[PDB]
């Protein structure tokens, strides 16, 4: 199964990657990419189909988050509505969309090293209109009332139940 | 005088800022606000206007940040040629522009420590450069330093000197 983390920054999306794959041996890939989507939409879209045609693997940020971006930084290629729907009709019955989040005051004081960097606001809400649009089901955790870890382990608990696995 | 301090992140303006505030005891303000760019022309060029009208006061970021951010991000708005030659030639008679940069090398290791991990070098470059360009194309006479290789403290010095020997300077 495809396990795709979506999300702003310091959201634990790294973290808990890093847990899932330590669990369920599943590699990790970044998807959504800065420089991938200035290159053009092609190789944008590419890049996407190479990995919605692949499985049991991690995506950190992926189509979602292009979606999100692309509305922030110019030369920023975006997926179009065909495109975006082609890969979630091609990966429906193998993935698994989990949307981390936090309050925009939570996030802030998460990235306290100068007041300047600070947007994220904008960011947040971008996020639940493309989430809240997504065509597949999703999972959401509010990482400022849920641990990293605790996130992980009902994802790998998820996983393993749709395996027909144990525990 | 009008002291702008220009240059990409890291570049000691904030640092530089302060230590000019402390001895030639201006205030401080920031002037490229992505709010403000935000909120269109009419908006943004009203406030650089303004600000244009201060004197004695230390510009952490201006008009040529403007211009470099707004070729990166959407819905940012940008002074038009018009309006940016409007600016210099208000301010031309107080004005000493400061270019703060380092080498792209300096500003990543800079950026590594200050905690980011996404180091985006390809895009760090362009910023850089986009920088030079538009300071090397200003229409006022600007001041460059290299932070890689002069310290805040030099740097103030530097500027400390130079405001003092204004009233020595004619034409
Ligand atoms: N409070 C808490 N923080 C957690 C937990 N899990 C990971 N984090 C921290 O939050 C930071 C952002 O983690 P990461 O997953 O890379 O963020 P991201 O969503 O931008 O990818 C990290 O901190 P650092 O960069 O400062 O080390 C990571 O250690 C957790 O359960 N609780
Ligand atoms: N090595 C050195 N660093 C200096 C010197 N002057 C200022 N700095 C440091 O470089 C960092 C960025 O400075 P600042 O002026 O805020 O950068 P800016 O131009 O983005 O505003 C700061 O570190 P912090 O945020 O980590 O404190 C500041 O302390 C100096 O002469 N030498
Ligand atoms: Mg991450
Ligand atoms: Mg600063």
């Amino acid at each position: 199964t495809l396990i795709i983390l979506e999300g702003p920054d310091c959201c634990f999306k790294s973290t808990v990657a890093a847990k899932l794959s330590k669990e369920l041996k599943y590699p990790i890939i970044k998807g959504s990419s800065f420089e991938l989507a200035k290159s053009g939409n092609e190789k944008l879209f590419e890049h996407f189909n190479k990995l919605a045609d692949e499985d049991n693997v991690i995506i950190d940020r992926f189509v979602y988050s292009n979606l999100v971006y692309a509305k922030k930084f110019k030369d920023y290629s975006i997926l179009t509505e065909r495109q975006l729907r082609f890969i979630e009709d091609k990966i429906k019955a193998k993935a698994k969309v989990v949307y981390l989040h936090a309050d925009p005051s939570v996030i802030k004081k998460r990235l306290r090293v100068r007041g300047d960097e600070y947007d994220i606001d904008s960011i947040l809400e971008l996020y639940r209109e493309v989430m809240s649009n997504a065509g597949l089901h999703t999972y959401s955790w509010d990482t400022g009332q849920w641990s990293s870890d605790e996130i992980a382990k009902d994802i790998i608990f998820l996983v393993e139940l749709e395996h027909h696995h144990h525990h």
